[PDB]
């Protein structure tokens, strides 16, 4: 499933990653944005032979297994394919994790490189929460 804007920050307020280790919804709304448009199904594959999956385009390298990324962790306990889902469920509770890692948001590249330091609160204007 494609996502809407403000059916995404919704969808994720109701998984608590609103204000989540201080991230207001709109940073989280902003880094699916680029990491993957909204798109659920959206995959990349890196040059180390990892693919990113899902609305999150979360990294096999250490937080799912796809069985094609070898020495890989499986840090978040799923198949990858699980982030594939238009239930984002998995998605959020995976990232919950990787956003305590200790790097915070830094770890999606897009929201450090175009949402951290920006107006993210815009991306949850019109959202009746």
């Amino acid at each position: 499933k494609v996502f809407g804007r403000c059916e995404l920050a919704a969808a994720m307020k109701r998984h608590g990653l609103d204000n989540y280790r201080g991230y207001s919804l709109g940073n989280w709304v902003c880094a699916a944005k680029f990491e993957s448009n909204f798109n659920t199904q959206a995959t990349n594959r890196n040059t180390d032979g990892s693919t990113d999956y899902g609305i999150l385009q979360i990294n096999s390298r250490w937080w799912c297994n796809d069985g094609r990324t070898p020495g890989s962790r499986n840090l978040c306990n799923i198949p990858c394919s699980a982030l594939l889902s238009s239930d984002i469920t998995a998605s959020v509770n995976c990232a919950k994790k990787i956003v305590s890692d200790g790097n915070g948001m830094n770890a999606w590249v897009a929201w450090r490189n175009r949402c951290k330091g920006t107006d993210v609160q815009a991306w949850i204007r019109g959202c009746r929460l």
